[PDB]
C-alpha cells in the first residue's frame, strides 16, 4: 500500500534495488528482468510499480498508458537560486565522439566505419543518430550504413552486433543490459576507447565523466579528453569543450515512469526516499547512496544531483516533446506492448 515495487534490468541493477531495498525496510521491492521492454511490460501488468527510462523508452511506455513521474537533474549553473526538486531539466547534448588520432574522420565520412551505440531505442545512442542517417541517407537500410557496430538490442547473428562482446564468459552477447560489457553509455563510450568501433554515439557528459582521471577505471584511467574529437553536422570537428556549438540535438532527461493509476504514490514514496539516499540524504554518504554505482548508471545515472517534480503535469509527449517525437516516428516507419 505504501510500498514500491521497482523494476531493475540484468543482475548488476539487481543488486544495487535489492541494497537499496535492504536500507528502506522493505519501503521499497525489487522485481527484475532481462530488459527494459519486460520491465515496462511487468508495470503494465502491475507486478511492477516504477523504474528510471531514457527518453526513448519512455515514447514506448507513453503508447501503452504509462506516464512520466520524477526527472533526473544534473548540476548546472544557470538557475541557480532554485532547489533541484523544485528547478527545470535542462536536457542532455547527445554527441558523436571519435578518436582524434583517426583523422579525416567527419560525419560524412562515417558510411561504412565502425559504430558504438548505447542500445537500440535509445535516445543518444540510436534514435538521433540512425534518424539523422536514415533522412540524409534517404534509406531505411540503417542496417548496412555501418559495416559492423554494437548495439544492444538487434539480432545477435547480424552485423548490428558484430562488434559487442557479452559478459565475463562471452554469453549474453548483444543483450539490452548491463551484462554486456559495451552496454549504454560507459558501455558504448569503453567500446570506442579500446579503439573497438571507429565513433559512439553517447552523451556529452559521458566524455568528461570517464577522461583525465574521472574514472578510476582500468579502461579509462590513462584516457585523455584532448585526444577525443566531436563530429558536429557541419562536416567539422571540435574539442569536446565545444559540446554546446557541435551536437546532434538536446535531449529529454531520462524519467521515472509508471502506471497513471500509481503516479501519485510512486512520487510520494520517491521524494521521501531521496531525502534520505538522494545528494544530500539523511544516510546516503554514511550507508547508502541512490545516484552511486561506481561509474556503471544503476538505476540512475552517477552524475543525477536528484530527481525533480515536473510541474505542468505533463504528457509523455509533451514532456518527450514534439521536437523529439516525430523525430522518433519518422525513424519508426522504417520497422499489446508496442500498444498502437
Ligand atoms: C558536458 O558535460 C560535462 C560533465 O557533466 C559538464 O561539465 C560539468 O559542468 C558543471 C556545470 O557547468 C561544472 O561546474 C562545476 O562542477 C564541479 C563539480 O563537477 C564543482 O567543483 C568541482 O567538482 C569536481 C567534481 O567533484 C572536482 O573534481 C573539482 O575539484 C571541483 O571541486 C564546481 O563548483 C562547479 O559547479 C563541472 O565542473 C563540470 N564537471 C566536470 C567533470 O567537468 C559540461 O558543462 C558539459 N558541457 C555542456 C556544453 O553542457
Ligand atoms: C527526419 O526527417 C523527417 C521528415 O521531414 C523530419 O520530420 C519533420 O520534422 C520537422 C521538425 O520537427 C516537422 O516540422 C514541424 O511541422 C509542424 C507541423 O507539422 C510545425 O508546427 C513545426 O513548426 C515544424 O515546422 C515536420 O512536420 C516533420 N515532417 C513530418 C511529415 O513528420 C524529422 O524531424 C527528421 N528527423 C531528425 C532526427 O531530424
Ligand atoms: C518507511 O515508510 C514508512 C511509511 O511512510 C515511514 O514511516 C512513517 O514515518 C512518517 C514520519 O514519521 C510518518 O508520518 C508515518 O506515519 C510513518 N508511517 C507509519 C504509518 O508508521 C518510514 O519512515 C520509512 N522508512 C524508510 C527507511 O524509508
Ligand atoms: C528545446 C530543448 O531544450 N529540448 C527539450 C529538452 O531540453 C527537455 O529535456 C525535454 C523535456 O521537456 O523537452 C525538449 O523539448
Ligand atoms: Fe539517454
Ligand atoms: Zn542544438
Ligand atoms: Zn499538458
Amino acid at each position: 500500500y505504501t510500498r514500491v515495487v521497482w523494476c531493475a534490468v540484468g543482475p548488476e541493477e539487481q543488486k544495487k534495488c535489492q541494497q537499496w531495498s535492504q536500507q528502506s525496510g522493505q519501503n521499497v521491492t525489487c522485481a527484475t528482468a532481462s530488459t527494459t521492454d519486460d520491465c515496462i511490460v511487468l508495470v503494465l501488468k502491475g507486478e511492477a510499480d516504477a523504474l528510471n527510462l531514457d527518453g526513448g523508452y519512455i515514447y514506448t511506455a507513453g503508447k501503452c498508458g504509462l506516464v512520466p513521474v520524477l526527472a533526473e537533474n544534473r548540476k548546472s549553473s544557470k538557475h541557480s537560486s532554485l532547489d533541484c526538486v523544485l528547478r527545470p531539466t535542462e536536457g542532455y547534448l547527445a554527441v558523436a565522439v571519435v578518436k582524434k588520432a583517426n583523422e579525416g574522420l567527419t560525419w560524412n565520412s562515417l558510411k561504412d566505419k565502425k559504430s558504438c551505440h548505447t542500445a537500440v531505442d535509445r535516445t543518444a545512442g540510436w534514435n538521433i543518430p540512425m534518424g539523422l542517417i536514415v533522412n540524409q541517407t534517404g534509406s531505411c537500410a540503417f542496417d548496412e550504413f555501418f559495416s559492423q557496430s554494437c548495439a544492444p538490442g538487434a539480432d545477435p547473428k547480424s552485423r548490428l552486433c558484430a562488434l559487442c562482446a557479452g559478459d565475463d564468459q562471452g554469453l549474453d552477447k548483444c543483450v539490452p543490459n548491463s551484462k554486456e560489457k559495451y552496454y549504454g553509455y560507459t558501455g558504448a563510450f569503453r567500446c570506442l576507447a579500446e579503439d573497438v568501433g571507429d565513433v559512439a554515439f553517447v552523451k556529452n557528459d559521458t566524455v568528461w565523466e570517464n577522461t583525465n582521471g574521472e574514472s578510476t577505471a582500468d579502461w579509462a584511467k590513462n584516457l585523455k579528453r584532448e585526444d577525443f574529437r566531436l563530429l558536429c553536422l557541419d562536416g567539422t570537428r571540435k574539442p569536446v569543450t565545444e559540446a554546446q556549438s557541435c551536437h546532434l540535438a538536446v535531449a529529454p532527461n531520462h524519467a521515472v515512469v509508471s502506471r497513471s493509476d500509481r503516479a501519485a504514490h510512486v512520487e510520494q514514496v520517491l521524494l521521501h526516499q531521496q531525502a534520505l539516499f538522494g545528494k544530500n540524504g539523511k544516510n546516503c554518504p554514511d550507508k547508502f547512496c541512490l545516484f552511486k554505482s561506481e561509474t556503471k548508471n544503476l538505476l540512475f545515472n552517477d552524475n543525477t544531483e536528484c530527481l525533480a517534480k515536473l510541474g505542468g503535469r505533463p504528457t509523455y509527449e509533451e514532456y518527450l516533446g514534439t521536437e523529439y517525437v516525430t523525430a522518433i516516428a519518422n525513424l519508426k516507419k522504417c520497422s499489446l506492448e508496442a500498444c498502437a
